[PDB]
């Protein structure tokens, strides 16, 4: 008879324990996840026009889409009990399953309408033959508060993938409006060429009567991944039955990749998944002025291939312009990347689903936000996309979570020295202005939704640490560490120009006791923020299901002129440890998330870390403990 004692050594085999015995050990408190069970792709978010409430959706137990609503973006309420589902398979269009979908706020009967992938056959994978009719796109209407979506009584409105095209996947429709797509499709061919005449048209565009675009994700066997573009037939905002196919507005060659060696934004892989089309400004989201950005998951594989297995699940993003399809009879429009990166460098991070959050939303009024934002929710699969080695799933009682809501916008890096570090090929940024002297850079901005960040530090205890410098190898525990695994660690690290060339590794050690620790440090050798999990869990050695491989992402610290003086860019860190869920943010442009399933309650020590190689200066190091409860009503 074994009752869980986390002050004692864990059992050698966690999978033998009784169901739900591990329900709270690693569970987060300020993250979006169902009351119990498993959570899949987040999807179907939308601001309810009538109430201003923001709805969040996500696949649940592989049995359809479930939901919840929020008024502040800080706290949530399940739409209903028993799973809080909104729609599930069993219909004539989705007899086998219900995949990712999106919502048009004012659609059929002027109510929230869901366009989603209705599934009729399984399995479905880029590495195996595609069964005709596997995935179709259907409509459902929100009924009784967005607390339930009723499938319209008719077949799918997009009943088949492009004609005779041997697609690898046809799913995850995402709806959006675009001033530039309307102009490009409305103008002439020799007139919609000059950016002069086009811009002039874009200036008149009006969002409220604009038609809707639909980007469907997948690829084509033998040719490459791609996104399939559609739009209300004839550009008629009142048409929801027929969608004119606009072509493969974006495609890449099989397992090709950004940059010559795929260093900043993985590989395009074998198939595109869960595409999101955004229009960003330096302040937020604007479908008329915003630059086109696209977030998407790409599925990779090493050789030889393992049927129905995707070894790599990259959570990428790209930005670029959209233009006419040249002079040949193909895609009406074409997305051309100028830069690309990672929305989250976590192995387990994937399938993002975001949405525009209007300044007119209840969330924004209450909070006082004056602009439109685009909030993104990244998935953090709990069992390595179901390839885990016997994770004690029955013992935990749940699987996966969503990462903290994030605001996406155009972020600029000013006063940057225009050197080889800024002119490299295939990077995740473009030079704004450059006198050949300083260059302002433009890149994707990634930050925690402000209301959520406020709620995290809202009643937490604050403990600062004196600025410190380290030269010789050392591990210096904080003057005082939290006594729980719920906290926000923030710090600024400064390095000497001389460090770029050294084997320097500097950061912190968290969730640490004598038998456990988790390392988070910056590395110049490959300029990478690294999360060393080799010692995170005393239980991992004997429980292979608890993955302990290293996680890391690329982050380049540029040479800049701060006070009429040059210097290596300051590494601005923000680490949120919401229990088994850890998220590493850096310079309002980086994000790396992973699981840190430490076992003992004692493992809460925090230490400064430096490997002697080089020199580092820590500044403004502080810790806020407590976070908050994202689900009061539970
Ligand atoms: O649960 C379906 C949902 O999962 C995603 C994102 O992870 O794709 C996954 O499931 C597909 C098939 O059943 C696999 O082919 C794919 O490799 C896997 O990542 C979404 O694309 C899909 O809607």
């Amino acid at each position: 008879s074994y009752h869980l004692d986390t002050t004692a050594p864990p059992p050698t085999n966690l999978s033998t324990l009784p169901n739900n015995t591990l329900f709270h050990l690693w569970r987060p408190r300020a993250h979006i996840l169902p009351a119990e069970g498993q959570i899949g792709d987040p999807c179907a978010h939308y601001t309810d026009p009538s109430t201003g409430l923001f709805h969040v959706g996500f696949l649940h137990d592989g049995d359809g889409i479930a939901g919840a609503t929020t008024a502040n973006l800080a706290t949530y309420t399940d739409t209903s009990d028993n799973g809080s589902f909104l729609i599930q398979p069993g219909g004539k269009n989705d007899p086998v399953a219900v995949f990712d979908g999106a919502v048009i706020p004012v659609g059929v009967n002027n109510t929230p309408t869901l366009l989603y992938t209705s599934v009729s056959f399984l399995p479905i994978h880029w590495s195996i033959p595609y069964t005709r009719g596997s995935e179709t796109q259907s409509l459902a209407v929100a009924r009784d508060g967005g607390r339930r979506f009723d499938k319209l009584d008719q077949g799918p409105v997009i009943a088949d993938h492009p004609f005779a095209v041997d697609v690898t996947a046809f799913r995850a429709p995402f709806v959006f409006r675009s001033a530039r797509l309307d102009v490009l499709l409305s103008l002439d061919e020799e007139v919609a060429r000059n950016e002069t005449a086009v811009q002039q048209a874009v200036d008149g565009w009006t969002e409220k009567n604009a038609p809707w675009y639909v980007a469907v994700s997948g690829g084509v066997h033998g040719v490459g991944p791609a996104q399939f573009l559609y739009r209300q037939n004839g550009g008629n905002a009142s048409e929801f039955q027929y969608w004119e196919y606009l072509g493969e507005w974006w495609q890449e060659a099989t397992n090709s990749s950004w940059g010559d060696e795929g260093t900043w934004a993985g590989r395009w892989g074998f198939n595109f998944e869960t595409g999101n089309v955004l229009f960003l400004t330096e302040e937020g989201h604007d479908p008329q002025t915003g630059e086109v950005f696209v977030t998407l998951g790409t599925e990779g594989s090493g050789l030889p291939i393992v049927p129905q297995v995707s070894s790599i699940h990259d959570m990428l993003w790209a930005a670029g312009e959209v233009g006419v399809g040249s002079e040949q009879e193909g895609a009406k429009v074409e997305f051309s990347p100028s830069m690309a990166g990672f929305l989250d460098w976590g192995f387990s991070a994937y399938a993002a689903a975001g949405k525009v959050l209007p300044a007119s939303s209840a969330v924004s009024k209450t909070s006082g936000v004056e602009v439109d934002r685009y909030v993104s929710f990244v998935w953090l699969t709990g069992d390595q996309y179901e390839q885990a080695d016997g994770f004690p799933t029955a013992q935990q009682g749940w699987t996966g979570s969503l990462l903290l809501p994030r605001e996406l916008k155009v972020q600029t890096v000013e006063n940057v020295v225009d050197n080889e570090l800024v002119r490299e090929e295939g990077v995740s940024w473009v030079v704004g202005e450059s006198d050949n002297q300083t260059a302002t850079l433009r890149t994707l901005g990634i930050t925690i939704a402000r209301e959520t960040k406020a709620a995290l530090l809202a009643n937490g205890s604050v403990t600062a640490e004196e600025d410190r410098t380290l030269q010789t190898a050392a591990v210096v525990p904080f003057a005082q560490s939290p006594s729980s695994k719920f906290f926000v660690l923030t710090a600024q690290l400064e390095f000497p120009a001389s460090a770029r060339s050294s084997p320097l590794q500097s950061g912190f050690e968290i969730l640490a006791s004598e038998l456990e620790r988790t390392a988070i440090y910056y590395q110049f050798s490959n300029e990478s923020l690294v999360v060393d999990r080799s010692q995170t869990s005393a239980a991992a050695p004997t429980n292979p299901g608890l993955d302990s491989f290293t996680e890391s992402g690329k982050l380049r610290l540029f040479d800049v002129i701060e006070n009429g003086q040059e210097q290596v860019e300051t590494l601005d860190l923000t680490v949120v440890v919401d229990n088994a869920v850890v998220e590493v943010y850096a310079n309002g442009r980086f994000a790396l998330s992973t699981w840190a399933r430490s076992w003992y309650d004692n493992s809460t020590q925090i230490r400064f870390f430096h490997n002697g190689e080089g020199e580092v200066q820590f500044r403004n190091v502080s810790v806020s403990e407590g976070l908050y409860n994202a689900w009061p009503e539970r």
